[PDB]
């Protein structure tokens, strides 16, 4: 199904796991809580190699990736398990994550409103495919939305995905639904998290900022509803092509996604429908 790489092959293609960043001539692209991401080159093809630093998340990623293949899901090419180290090889996303592009990391120009609308639609198509295949992502966030050579949105990181209550609460607190913080596992929690992503797209602001008032982005929904502020006051100033009608239409979707009561949230098919009507 996927290519079985030996640890020595991934060792050489990543220039002996060169921990220096890409900008300084190394191979390190970044790091997460479960491992370091390296740029690799296998037979004239660029790859992303995640060296895990745990086995259940390796197995779950492979299991979900074998079952779910879609235009808006990142593709797994292979893996390595022969050593004491576990590696996952993916299709390389030249435009990194949506979080990095919204923050203009490493001098990248701001995303236009037109590109932002296409990204939101693509991400919704990806979540829709996961839910149609009875999978809950559990960690929907802008850092988990990757961008290819045409800025096509690709949902990533299926290590926490589930095919209901849990004793092990996992995810990113700033994006998590109230019931998800309580231990509930439901596809409606993915909808809430997508609502936070839509707010990041409109504002260009991260979900959480400790040196900001309010610290959490989902709290701007309260300020707008209580008439303290408007969505117009929060529109990313780094755009020149945003129109009030489509911004209000995306905000309306985000607002519906961010309902505290999980049953009042729209399903992903409705979210997909509202985002298509927006354009
Ligand atoms: C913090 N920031 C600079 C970045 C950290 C690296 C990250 N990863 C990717 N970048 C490019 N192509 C990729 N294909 C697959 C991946 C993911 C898939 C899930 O596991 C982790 C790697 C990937 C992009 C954002």
């Amino acid at each position: 199904r996927f290519h079985s790489f030996s640890f020595y092959e991934l060792k050489n293609v990543t220039n002996n796991f060169d921990e220096r960043p890409i900008s300084v001539g190394g191979n390190k692209m970044g790091e997460g809580g479960f491992g370091v991401v390296y740029k690799g080159y296998v037979n004239n093809t660029t790859v992303a190699v995640k060296k895990l630093a745990l086995k259940q998340q390796f197995d779950q990623e492979i299991k979900v990736m074998a079952k779910c293949q879609h235009e808006n899901l990142v593709e797994l090419l292979g893996f390595s398990s022969d050593g004491d180290d576990l590696c996952l090889v993916y299709v390389y996303m030249p435009n990194g994550s949506l979080l990095d592009r919204l923050s203009c990391l490493d001098g990248t120009p701001p995303l236009s409103w037109h590109m932002r609308c296409k990204i939101a639609q693509g991400a919704a198509n990806g979540i829709n495919f996961l839910h149609e295949n009875h999978h809950i992502h559990r960690d929907i966030k802008s850092a988990n939305i990757l961008l290819d050579e045409a800025f096509t949105a690709k949902i990533s990181d299926f290590g926490l995905a589930r095919a209901v209550m849990t004793s092990r609460i996992v995810g990113t607190t700033a994006y998590m639904a109230p019931e998800a913080l309580r231990g509930e596992i439901t596809p409606k929690s993915d909808i809430y998290s997508f609502g936070v992503v839509l707010l990041e797209i409109i504002t260009g602001l991260p979900a959480v900022d400790e040196h900001r008032e309010p610290q959490l982005l989902l709290d701007i929904k309260e300020e707008i509803e209580d008439e303290e502020k408007t969505i117009e006051d929060y529109i990313d100033k780094k755009m020149n092509d945003a129109d009030s009608t489509s911004v209000e239409a995306m905000y309306s979707v985000a607002s519906q996604c961010l309902h505290e009561k999980k049953n009042k949230r729209p399903d992903i098919k409705k979210v997909q429908q509202l985002l298509q009507e927006m354009t």
